């Protein structure tokens, strides 16, 4: 047996949960932080994949414009997505992990494409897989991207963590009444108007039926306790 | 003034100067200046190339982490250069110029890859070359990229843009009575024990019988007065 | 002159197949391609998307114990042959053309790049676009709508069996009514089906304009281009 | 125990259609998985090579008054569509198989690399080549005979309608006798049709042992393996 | 006046040797540069395939018995090397060059596309082939027959050692019959050597018209593209 | 072969001009000579090294009709690296004809002919027991054969870079025109740049100094030299450390 509800799994994150309190860029101690709650995940024998954005790099008004093509845009952000994928290899690997990223557009020697197959491979032997620049086509999201590869290594949860833990009642930041749901299903997320990925994101994780896990990732050990089955943020899964 | 002192040039820049007051990034306002000082020198009639560095985007402590592995830093920093590119091309042509951007490194749909014999005609048919990515080697430095690309066009004049206008025999901003040198031989920047641009980069360059043009960007027309023969900052050429 | 400068329009491939129950009808393609070029010979620049299901078909290949991905690709495999049957039928007529492919395939098709798709569009190449999005679990809808976005497109079109969008079934019914235009938030209300989610948000966040329609006589296409009410209209926020 | 070490099997793509008339018949693809599994299972390395005609079909796509180049790139990519269907069909009986194509299509099949490729078989996956020889104006048995010579192969099989190569017409003559065993030099004087000219120039100058055979009935594949004088085997210099 | 628009020429790598045992003769290739340039300017469309063997030479590198396959891409990459010094020395007398390799090289030589490689040799450019096939175990004459199908070429020239097809060795037999002209058919019955077997199916199966001549003197190669009858031509049937 | 406890050098890579496989000819390759060299290379590996190769192009790309005297660099490099991809394929040959598992990787892709170089792929095959074959130098022109060795050396982790020459070391003054010439065992990177010594060209003895990559220079003189200084013998001259 395994000790873990969820054996398969892809962890996205924003680019800025690795910014910490700075600006831009990567806070060592957060990413550092975060490679450690990683390499534990793993070693109670997780198979992990890891999406993580780029909007830490991408952003201010000279990189992320509203008068810049956004073709041109969204190519930047591929871009800064490999970047932060190469830190977080980095940091992985200072670890001892063993560790591999896999990019949607091929860059030689910089990191391998992203074959299904092979990605697969990586994950039974053991190996992080970490996915960069999304779908590889622009006008898509990185939540786009974290659910096509979910589905693509056949993962039994995506997590998606975020800055709310969970999908609420509504907006807790502005309401201290909001009450956050342990679960819903794909349809009661569309029927009461639920944010929880954009629409065509939403709509691709629905039809492979992905259980989907919202949740905050402030606080050390709570991944392995949502692998070891803990019902911590909200659990998107199903149909009605 | 009509007539050219160089015909084909090769301009370099730090990632940096693309970031004006800012801590990271690209001022919108600075690298609209830049592309305006472009265009005025390619409708001067010169054949320009460009190679920007990655400083303003590949930096902070997280990214350009003091003892993260060389080879990954130097990926990083080639990806910053790409992005950096893409911008200047944006730049660029909202003015109406025409631009290719090529790379040491392919990635499709975002830069082509270096062609000696395509760069060159696309100088001739006026379009503006940008070139990200150096040598697509690690351990190589941007300077080094620049000076190759240089020579692979058959550039007049390898023109490096700095903080401080030329290479002085003291350093200006920290002392009184620092000098200025007009003209140096290659041998004079290392006899002097001048700090100009590495070691291989160096040797390139002087390998290749390139004049090396180091100023800074100080006020508009620069690069066009440059380009009439104007003797502004720092030559270095010829040997002994 | 034209309503529409540029357009792409996007075909469902079994609109390929004709009476036959297989592959391609040579009759029915020279057609398809004589509406084409004569848009384009109208001044129009034409990019083209065609479904793969006239050959991606039968229980042997379009089977339901079948590895998603390796069906997707079977899919996009078979959109690369139409598309090189349609640029054979479009030379044979003195019409230039490109294919273009989200996978690279050497010497049968180039490889998708913006700023080239639309200098092709520019000098009046025909542009035919294959293997969609290049990524499985994704419709041709969804690879029509970005490869429109991408170019610019001035209008996606998108030719049925069934001319406009329904207000009730075409089919079994009889009395039934084509919205003349709509709203993309009109379609999500009544819940009518025009495009998958997927597609549909992505054409939606873009405003691209889209028109669903019939391709059944000779001069749809033109008539369209000279500004018409063919089918339906979705556009507007 | 084995009369053959290392195998690659050519079938054409009609051979799949089955009772149909274009694609594949799923009874019939499954038959054929068994046999090639039966194979592997024996100690067999395997590779296949099936061709596109089942799929490059009818009179829109296979033409003729068509490009040449385009009709051998429309055959190229149906048999990737073939070696995909193969391939998940072997996979759903537990098999290891790589499909390799002699051209570059990303993310739907690997590059074939000559020593890669021996390097699979040696691991006891099956090898599926498509696309041929990668070139137009080259046959299916070409790529076959090109495949079999890269990868060392003791035998080239290629199952046809007929069960190996006969004096005359057994559907229009009975009488006609079919040979166990012709050199290469035997068929090129007899005008014997075996493959197509270039393709057996290729497989001749290598001495590629040559099975013509028919599979028409289950086990011949094991049979042949165990040293069985199935169909007729080409091979030497008269 | 131009009896031929589009042609494809072929030689040897030795062609460029001269009386040297290894390498290139710049006085050589020059000359042969003047002799490709002066058919451009006649208005002929120009392609050209060289073979490798002036650079793969030598026991150590041509190995009677290395393994085949590693031999034969040595080959090809001696014809890019070819490539580029014939492009060097084509450029160098103001002619626009393309080399096209069946093995893409980055910013040494592009990938051959059928349409790109027509399009260079409407806009006057002379088209560079390297790389033969692309395949292991297929000869220099096997690309140039695949290429000059498929651009359309209206002649397939060998330049070989003897100016023709011969009776017997024209070297020690001043006795010799040279054929004015050959049909593919006659050329197998006679059991006369062309090319090899392979090569010479493919250029028969789509009527591909060779001209196999000598090189011996300069101008040979415009004469030729106005009628002239020199060497030996082969086409046609039975 | 022998026990690793005796390695003094665990990966390594050797460099060798392209002229030091062609023997007593003018071109191409002598096959006595690489057979030899094969042999000495599995002898390395037999000790428990992980071995890397670099061989330049000289051998191939020579005489005035290819290496010509007024050419254009850039083709005459082009030129250059495809020659060492040849000579990188029958190295490969020679070695897997004895047994070895080899690898060849191209700083340019030419797809089945051999893999492209990336760096976690290469040293993985070096830890797999696999013979390195590094040809077409940085990929670049206007680089050395030794600038793309040094790369090489340090990308891959190298503990010792060999550079085998006709003269087996440095010395302080030529040798054969100072019957007083003598041979450093050691040198600083320092010293090297401060006596004026010979060793590389400016740009590749910068990269080996910037990452101090131990350099032995040295002449493969008599059978048995490689392994001998795996064991830690003092032959030719070793170049390292700093001031």
């Amino acid at each position: 047996m395994s000790e873990l509800s969820y054996r398969r799994i892809l962890l996205k994150l924003s680019g800025e949960a690795l910014m910490g309190d700075g600006d831009y860029g990567i806070d060592p101690k957060v990413i550092n932080r975060l490679a450690h709650e990683v390499i534990e995940a793993q070693q109670a024998g997780a198979q992990v994949a890891l999406v993580i954005g780029g909007g830490n790099i991408f952003r201010g008004a000279g990189l992320a414009a509203s008068g810049m093509d956004r073709v041109t845009g969204d190519h930047m952000g591929m871009l800064a997505t490999v970047i932060n994928a190469l830190a977080m290899q980095d940091a992985l690997e200072k670890l001892g992990a063993k560790v591999r990223v896999m990019s949607a557009i091929k860059i030689n020697d910089v990191c391998e494409d992203f074959i299904r197959r092979r990605a697969i491979r990586h994950l039974e032997k053991g190996r992080i897989a970490i996915f960069a620049a999304g779908t590889g086509n622009p006008f898509f999201t990185t939540d786009s991207g974290a659910a096509l590869r979910a589905i693509e290594i056949g993962a039994d949860l995506l997590l998606k963590a975020t800055k709310v833990d969970g999908v609420y009642d509504k907006d807790p930041k502005k309401h201290s009444d909001a009450v956050r749901y342990d679960s819903l299903t794909y349809d009661e997320v569309i029927m009461q108007g639920l944010e929880v990925m954009d629409t065509a994101a939403f709509a691709l994780a629905r039809d492979s039926d992905l259980p989907l896990r919202i949740f905050g990732m402030s606080e050390p050990g709570v991944l392995l306790r949502i692998l070891h089955g803990a019902q911590i943020g909200t659990l998107v899964q199903g149909r009605s």
